[PDB]
C-alpha cells in the first residue's frame, strides 16, 4: 500500500533463519540425540536492525535475498509479526533461502554453528536500480558484495544531488566481517559502523585506536563509529572531537545475540530523529545494553 | 485387504550436507540445505510408496505450516492421511540432520513437542478391513501392546487367507520397548539396541533375542554395512551381505528403506532370505542418493 514520502528506514543486507538446539553434551557424529529445548530465530544483521527500529517507533523496510519456499515463509512471517515492509525484498529463481544450525552445550555454553550455503545472489546493483528511493529518509547497508554496494551507494549520491537538503536521503554502512572488499565502503555514508573485529583484525586494540587510525577512510564530514563491547562506544565526526559513551550493563546478561544491531539501529533512529551524535552514542548504548539482559527483543524500548 | 499401515512419528527433517562433521566450538559452512518429511514410519511410507505399495500413515500431528507441508509431501507420494491422529496441544516435532557428504554419516538432534502419541482409542477409529500388513514403531510401549492385542483378535476372527500380517520395529533402547518382541509375525531389532544388550553382532543378537518373540515369528536385525541377518521358527540363520554404494553420500532413512523393503517383499510371498536380500539392495541404493528419489 501506500507509504508517505520520506518516512521509512530501510536495511539492506542478509536474512537467514536460525534453527537454535540446547543439548545437554556435544553430539558425537552418526548420533541420533534429543535435544532440551529448540528454537526458530529470523537472523542476519540488516534483519535485526528492522526488528529494532519496528519496536523503537520507526516505520521501515528491509531489503535482501530470498527464494520462494517455506524457509522465506517463516522468516516472511517473522518480518510481518515485527511490523517490517517486505514489499522490496529480492526475490531470487535459483538458490537456497539461508538457514543456519546451531548447537548450544548446556554445559560449557560453547556455541558450533553450521553456517548456511553460498547458493543464493546477493542484491544486485540492478536489482537496487529498480527501487523508488522518495519513500525512505534514511537507508542503511550492511556490507557484503562491496563491489556492487558501491554501485547503490553512488546511484543514493545521485539521487540525493537532485534533491534539495531536507529532502536529502541520509546513508549508513556497516563493515562487520573482516574481509579485505568491504574496506572500500569506508568511502561511502554519512555514518559509518565498523566492527570490535574489523578493528582488531585491521590492528586496533581500542575503540579511538579504530577510529583514529581508521578515520582518513571515511568521505568528506561522515561520521565514524565503533561499539567496543563492554567499553561502551565511540563516534568520530568531522570536527575531530572523539565522543564517547559508557556501556550500559543489564544487572545478569541473558543474551548478546544481536546486541550490536541494537547499537545501530538505534543510533541510525537517533540520527533520524534529529539528535546530535553524542545523544545518538548515548542512546545506541542504553538500548543495545537493555537488551542484553532480555531473551530476544521483546521489551527493549 | 490392500494397504499397508506405518504406525509411529512424522518429523521435518532441518538437513544440512556438510564436507566434514564440524569440530565443537567449531563454525563450519555447509554444501546445501533441505526439508524432509521424516520420521522412521513416515520414511517407511515413501519407501513403500515408491515401490509401488499402496500405504497409508498414523501419527501425531499439530496443524500448522509445517504439518501443511508435511501433508502435501504424503499427497505428492501417495499416502493416505486419513488415519492420522489430529491433535490440538503443542507444536510438530523437528530435528536438525547434519549430513557428512565424505562419508554419508548422519547426526540427528531431535526436538520432540510433547505431542501425544497416538492412543489405543485413537486405534480403535481404524477399520482394519483395507489392510494387508500393520508395521507399528516401537514408542509408547504399554499403550501399542493394546493396539496389537486388538490386531490379533480380529485375525482369530478372520480365516489364514485373509489375515493381518505384523511387524514390529525396536529402534531405540528403551526397556519399555522390550515387551513389543513380543508381538507380529516380523520383529526388527536395531543395531544400537542388540549393542546395549551386550552383542558384539546381528547373529549373537539374534540367537540371545529369539526366545523374546511370538510363536513362529521372524526376528529381523540389520547391521550397517555388515548386511543383515534373520531367524524364524526352523532355528536357520538367514544372512544378506549389504549393496554398498561405491561412493556412501546419504545414510538418513537408510534403516527405515531397509524395513520397508523387508515388509514389501513379505507383502508379496517371496522368501525371508529374498526379502533380507531385498531390503540390503533398497537400503544401499538410497545411501549413494541424496533424499529417496531414484532408488527404483
Ligand atoms: O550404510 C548402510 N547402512 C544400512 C543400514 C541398514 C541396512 C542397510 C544399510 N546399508 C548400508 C550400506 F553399507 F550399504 F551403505
Amino acid at each position: 500500500g501506500l507509504v508517505p514520502r520520506g518516512s521509512q528506514i530501510l536495511c539492506v543486507g542478509l536474512v537467514v533463519l536460525d534453527v537454535i538446539s540446547l543439548v545437554d553434551k556435544y553430539p558425537k557424529e552418526d548420533s541420533e540425540i534429543r535435544c532440551l529445548s529448540q528454537r526458530w530465530q529470523r537472523g542476519g544483521n540488516a534483519s535485526n536492525s528492522c526488528t529494532v527500529l519496528s519496536l523503537l517507533g520507526a516505520p521501515c523496510a528491509f531489503m535482501g535475498s530470498m527464494a520462494p519456499g517455506h524457509v522465506a515463509d517463516f522468516l516472511v512471517a517473522d518480518f510481518r509479526r515485527r511490523g517490517v515492509d517486505v514489499s522490496q525484498v529480492a526475490w531470487q529463481s535459483k538458490g537456497d533461502t539461508p538457514s543456519s544450525c546451531c548447537i548450544i552445550n548446556n554445559s560449557n555454553g560453547n556455541r558450533t554453528i553450521v553456517l548456511h550455503d553460498t547458493s543464493l545472489p546477493d542484491v544486485s546493483a540492478t536489482d537496487f536500480e529498480k527501487v523508488d528511493l522518495t519513500q525512505f529518509k534514511w537507508i542503511h547497508i550492511e556490507g557484503r558484495n562491496a563491489s556492487e554496494q558501491v554501485k547503490m551507494l553512488q546511484r543514493i549520491d545521485a539521487h540525493n544531488t537532485r534533491q534539495p537538503p531536507e529532502q536529502k536521503i541520509r546513508v549508513s554502512v556497516e563493515v562487520e566481517k573482516p574481509r579485505e572488499e568491504l574496506f572500500q565502503l569506508f568511502g561511502y555514508g554519512d555514518v559509518v559502523f565498523v566492527s570490535k573485529d574489523v578493528a582488531k583484525h585491521l590492528g586496533f586494540q581500542s575503540a579511538e585506536e579504530a577510529l583514529r587510525g581508521l578515520y582518513g577512510r571515511v568521505r568528506k564530514g561522515a561520521v565514524l563509529v565503533c561499539a567496543w563491547a563492554e567499553e561502551g562506544a565511540d563516534a568520530l565526526g568531522p570536527d575531530g572531537k572523539l565522543l564517547h559513551s559508557d556501556a550500559f550493563p543489564p544487572p545478569r546478561v541473558v543474551d548478546t545475540l544481536g546486541a550490536g544491531d541494537t547499537f545501530n539501529a538505534s543510533v541510525i533512529f537517533s540520527l533520524s530523529q534529529g539528535r546530535s551524535v553524542q545523544e545518538a552514542l548515548r542512546f545506541g548504548c542504553q538500548v543495545a545494553g537493555k537488551k542484553c539482559g532480555l531473551q530476544g527483543f521483546d521489551g527493549i524500548v
